[PDB]
């Protein structure tokens, strides 16, 4: 609504300045034809100043991201756990916006970077803006938000030389980690899949801290929200992620732009756990600590509704660049709890946009708006685009009637503090003892993965801390780890020529939990916007007729394909230059393109096989297509009888095989273990 | 040391604000140990304003970049063609700070993206902070800077999507290219290896521009700046640079930091060609056109002097990222031309440090502040960090005794405009004729390339165009391409399935010039700094031994030795997991280790032979050592006859072999050439 009225459409007419003058802006205006360029020259420099200034500052965090606009729709009438208005009728629909994230990378960036990963959800309700700036983790790296410059200048690259761009694969990273063991959770989820997510859609989206519904008869209860992903969980393998990082930066926004723009815009369900304020601390650990989770056995999911992205931006600047989150975009229904990392960002978030915006009036930008009448006394600043009729600006006033009235729990539907709230002792700058207990949750995590996703998690740490220069800073990592676990401090130990200190048993358990897997959550739901790339060639006009006849199949089950072969023509999408198997789900080679799978100016030697052997090593369903061809499988020394290697003569027999593949997603059986 | 007195130490001492109270920065100060955030704590609150406004805005053009310190020596008294202070005498050593870049990307964004790439030098003079701002092409895209706007939207992202980071392969870019044909020069140089150099070392600078050398007595003469590597000129290969572009986005500026550290801080000779006024429009084209160069066979290069890097900064931030460089930054003895685009520029380079810096008083950031007293009327504006005592800052006045005094030509060596410059005829928005031809010079550089290079840069031309989705752009890209050369044209359109336009040979013709080729610059003058990895494995004793014997004889030579094996140890630099072929100029296997390459937990299948695989493909100098070779050259499908590949039992044989493939760089009969 409010972005509406700011659309600005130049399909047709003639070029103005800002101020609507007719001009031109090509040729300077210069004293002779060979002359200098004159002062006056207005057009020039209104052109180049506007360029000029073009740039703001990145967020602080989270630079690297992409947005969608979309919907919200509750399932139910929730008053009876929360007064909150955009959860107050079955069907009632509230529009949002959404912005996906890393972390530590700059803009620029590459999307499949290691890393944490931001979801940050706008609801624009009907009682204002409500924020849930949210992560794809459910636990955070530290317990005092004051910690946050300490965490993030370890991450981010060092500030002598500004290396290495959006890895913690550095030796400031690992000291931070090994000197501070709240941070082992997080450590070990962004070591594992949820680190290196296969794309937005595929991974969920987690309010991390506790927070309090409030109902409207001064009540509450403490939750934690979870955003459940409708297109399954998914995950990239780290060598994927780093071959995709260079051949396209950009993975993560054009799966998602390409999503929407297919009709398959992603989907999640917007689910609570709710417990009573009696069970603060009834689960072995302090519901105010951000470093733990609430194991899906103590308290189950409960469904409040429907987000739905379903439009891209208009203007990337204008929409996603300048939305500017906060958690101090609270409503009613909704409350803050004393988590000491939670209480912090509500301070960040307010000042930091200052930077962003350059003047106090950021949230008139039409993206910040809400879609309701705003009331208040604030006034002027840098860029103030409201003309206000009340004169009369101050609490109390009889010049302007009383008006704005205080609303507050009994009048104009008011925020309101949760009432039973209370404070008592010292004024203490002490950390509670509730939280000490840094070592159970990372173990009970990763006694929750399946053989291979240890295996992974392992092989990632051997790869990041094997890049640590400090043999001081390695044998602390060592010490971290073992508190977590003797075998991966082992494991890891052996990769980076150390010993493992001995066995400390005081945090090891063998307890897990359900929904944290990747490799364990079964095969995708949906295989609809998985990308098949069919290999062929043009010197066969038979392996064209192999490509279509698989195209058609494949295209009627909502998947995307692409044919590549040695140059364009009808028919084929991609050039082998410009192919690589990061570009696909699934690879399907036509048994009539078998020659290419053994020179040429029109692409790098051994290229067609390559896509093909990158894919098979990778995990992903391949195949060939046409019947007699143990070549092609004899060329990659890809087995026949292989799980997720497929083929067949028969076309339809070939697809129907080959789409199973898709929805397990990842052939886990070729990745060697650890003895 | 060069900025000695604005460094800050805390290598001791207790934490303090920014007021130099003793503080705490660890716990927040709380209601009770479970308690919320006190307001009162100006602790939590500095810190965390400080960190939530780090952030600047990046530069709107060339914002991925690094920069070190260093010297320039002048080689001679050249007060004989300038009045240049800091050219005045054999051995004058002025300070300098350089900063190399990329062009399109964003600040996180890749090193070895295919971009033209800037060169910026300021020199702190005795007598004012000159800059030559350059880039590594010695031609531009457009000829009057009022396009900028157009050339910079069209190669960025499209901004509905903000896709694809750093690279013209999209369609608004070739729209723009084949609309605006100028950009045909700069686009034939980006296309070839100087798009995509091995670093910023082995890369030269340009002033691009032509300027005047003004002697003391006011005569002037017309010149090009080239900065000329002492390291010799080299290119990645394109598949390189993408796999690079995810293993190591820092490639460029670790290497840069690296060879300071190493006592070996790379060179340039600063030279000029220098001709008559009466020369602008003698040699077929106008010295105004910034789309064109002078043939080395027209006019000599004259040496001036040495440029040197050698003291890498101590904060990135502050010295790297906040250096503002201007054109507008000249001294006596340099002056301007009437070039369109230089002319646009001046205003452009003193705007835009408003939007970086925040406030006016940029000049005063210790990394632009100058190396001699400032006396000026300048006064007050946002973070103003001089107290001035002069009292009447207003000229003329009696009270401050006519100080500062004015300088000129004629006193207190003065900046001043060269006297013999005119301007006559009508005010005008039109464009020479004299700057029509954007073909020949275009048709001249890709006539000088070998038949390797201009294969490298038609399958650059494939390997974008074919990105491009619209059909009538594909069309009109040809059209312009056609108008440099039909083969060209006609090459491309084979990998897009289109019909290349019948010949136009109005601008064809078969002249050539000397030092565009880098495949034809000979063999590198130097191999210090090189890169060497060693494949090797921990199964074996020998092969280490075999290893670290290789090292010490190459480490005496100044390379760069990385041994890999399985793990790590005493005398292994890498694992197999980290290690790529991108992170080597040359690759060698001990022939201890064989019989890897032919599965491990500890790195991906077939990793150690994809290492090797990808070096020869590459182009690399590679070989086995120890006498033992077919094996390993077998299973890479590597001929033991091929030029730069190498078979030696004995040591010092196999790296005086080795080293000079080194110097050769690369094995260009690997790449095959269209019919
Ligand atoms: C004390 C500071 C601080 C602390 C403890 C955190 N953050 Fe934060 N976060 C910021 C300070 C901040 C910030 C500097 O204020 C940013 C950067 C730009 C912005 O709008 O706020 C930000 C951005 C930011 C964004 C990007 C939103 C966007 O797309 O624009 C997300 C998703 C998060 N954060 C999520 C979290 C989560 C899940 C945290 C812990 C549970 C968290 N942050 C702790
Ligand atoms: C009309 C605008 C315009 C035009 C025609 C040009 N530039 Fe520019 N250039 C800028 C506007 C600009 C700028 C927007 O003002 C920048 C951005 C950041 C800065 O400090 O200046 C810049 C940055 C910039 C940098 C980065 C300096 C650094 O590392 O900080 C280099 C090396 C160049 N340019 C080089 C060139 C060359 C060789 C050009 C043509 C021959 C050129 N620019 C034309
Ligand atoms: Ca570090
Ligand atoms: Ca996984
Ligand atoms: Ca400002
Ligand atoms: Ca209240
Ligand atoms: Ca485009
Ligand atoms: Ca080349």
């Amino acid at each position: 609504s409010p972005l509406a009225a700011y659309e600005v459409d130049d399909s047709t007419g003639y070029l103005t300045s800002d101020v609507g003058g007719p001009i031109q802006d090509q040729t300077s205006l210069k004293a002779g034809i060979r002359g200098p360029t004159l002062l006056e020259d207005f057009m020039f420099r209104q052109k180049i100043q506007h360029f000029d200034h073009e740039r703001v500052p990145e967020r602080a965090v989270h630079a690297r991201g992409a947005g969608a606009h979309g919907t919200f729709t509750s399932y139910a009438d929730w008053s009876n756990i929360t007064a909150a208005s955009f959860l107050n009728a079955t069907g009632k629909q509230t529009p949002v916006f959404v912005r996906f994230s890393t972390v530590a990378g700059s803009r620029g960036s590459a999307d499949t970077a290691r890393d944490v990963h931001g979801f940050a959800t706008r609801f624009y309700t009907d009682e204002g803006n409500f924020d849930i700036v949210g992560n794809n983790i459910p636990v955070f790296f530290i317990q005092d938000a004051i910690q946050f410059p300490d965490l993030i200048h370890s991450v981010k690259p060092r500030p002598d030389n500004e290396i290495p761009q959006a890895a913690t694969a550095h030796d400031s990273a690992w000291d931070f980690f090994s000197q501070q063991p709240s941070t082992m959770h997080t450590l070990f989820w962004a070591m594992s899949g949820h680190g290196i997510p296969r794309s937005y859609r595929h991974m969920d989206g987690f309010g991390v801290h506790t927070f309090r519904f409030v109902k409207d008869d001064g009540s509450s209860k403490l939750i934690k929200w979870h955003f459940k992903s409708r297109q399954g969980k998914a995950s990239l393998v780290w060598e994927e992620a780093q071959v995709l990082s260079g051949k396209n930066a950009d993975f993560h926004r054009q799966d998602l732009w390409d999503a929407i723009e297919s009709g398959n815009g992603p989907e999640w369900d917007v689910c609570v756990q709710i417990v009573d304020e009696s069970q603060a601390q009834a689960f072995g650990f302090d519901l105010l600590d951000p470093t733990k989770i609430i194991p899906f056995e103590y308290a189950p999911l409960t469904k409040l509704g429907l987000l739905k992205l379903d439009r891209n931006p208009t203007n990337y600047f204008a929409e996603t660049e300048q939305v500017m989150f906060q958690p101090g975009h609270i409503v009613r229904g909704i409350d803050f709890t004393e988590d000491p990392l939670l209480q912090g960002r509500l301070f960040s978030y307010l000042d930091t946009q200052l930077n962003r915006n350059g003047g106090p009036n950021f949230e008139q930008l039409p993206i910040n708006m809400p879609r309701v009448p705003i009331h208040n006394n604030n006034r002027d600043g840098a860029g103030q685009m409201f003309i206000h009729r009340n004169k009369y600006p101050y609490t109390p006033n009889t010049l302007n009637s009383g008006y704005p009235r205080q609303a507050n729990q009994n009048a104009g539907r008011g925020f309101f503090t949760a009432p039973g709230r209370t404070a008592s002792g010292a004024l203490v700058r002490e950390v509670s003892p509730t939280f000490n207990d840094h070592w159970s949750q990372p173990r009970l995590f990763f006694n929750s993965l399946t053989p291979v996703e240890q295996q992974f998690l392992v092989n990632a740490m051997r790869f990041e801390i094997s890049l640590v220069k400090s043999e001081e800073v390695k044998k602390n990592v060592l010490t971290q780890l073992n508190r977590v676990s003797h075998d991966v401090a082992v494991r890891v130990a052996a990769a980076i020529g150390l010993g493992a200190p001995d066995a400390d048993d005081t945090y090891y358990h063998n307890n897990k939990t359900a929904g944290v897997s990747i490799v364990g959550s079964g095969p995708l739901p949906t295989i609809k916007t998985l990308r098949v790339g069919i290999l062929a060639t043009t010197s066969e006009s038979s392996a064209l007729d192999q490509a279509a006849q698989l195209r058609t199949r494949l295209e009627k089950d909502g998947l995307v394909v692409t044919v590549v072969a040695e140059t364009l023509r009808e028919g084929v999408d991609q050039t082998y230059s410009t192919a690589d198997a990061t570009g696909f789900d699934g690879v399907v080679v036509v048994d009539g393109a078998a020659a290419l799978f053994a020179s040429s100016p029109l692409f790098p030697t051994g290229r067609p096989l390559q896509i093909f052997v990158d894919a098979y090593r990778w995990g992903k369903p391949v195949g060939v297509c046409g019947g007699k061809s143990s070549e092609v499988l004899d060329a990659a020394d890809v087995p026949e009888d292989g799980d997720g290697v497929y083929s067949e003569e028969s076309v339809d027999m070939f697809v129907e095989e080959f789409e199973k593949g898709l929805a397990t997603f990842r052939f886990t059986d070729r990745f060697a273990l650890d003895s």
